[PDB]
């Protein structure tokens, strides 16, 4: 089951200061890894925003949404030898 990330994901114009609700998908199992972010040297989005994920798919929540939310939201999900990443570049204004 080799993570078959589809999430065409572009960008994310979110409003500084708002909550976001960003959506993934991908056929990852029996259990997929997948790392949610910020593109910036492994950089990681948990503490500036939530973050959900599932198996076959992944969502994240930036509820906490601020002006510095403004950075690449990169995503990459593998499972055993399958492979696979979504970008989303993300915006606050």
């Amino acid at each position: 089951l080799k993570p078959k990330i589809l999430t065409a994901s572009r960008k994310i114009k979110i409003k500084a200061g708002f909550t976001h609700n960003l959506e993934v998908d991908f056929i990852g199992a029996p259990d997929p890894t997948a790392t949610w972010t910020v593109g910036d040297s492994g950089a990681a989005l948990a503490p500036e925003l939530l973050v959900d994920a599932k198996s076959s798919t992944t969502s994240i929540f930036f509820p906490s949404a601020k002006r510095a939310d403004s950075g690449n939201y990169k995503l990459k999900v593998k499972n055993e030898l399958g492979e696979d990443e979504a970008i989303f570049e993300v915006i606050v204004q």
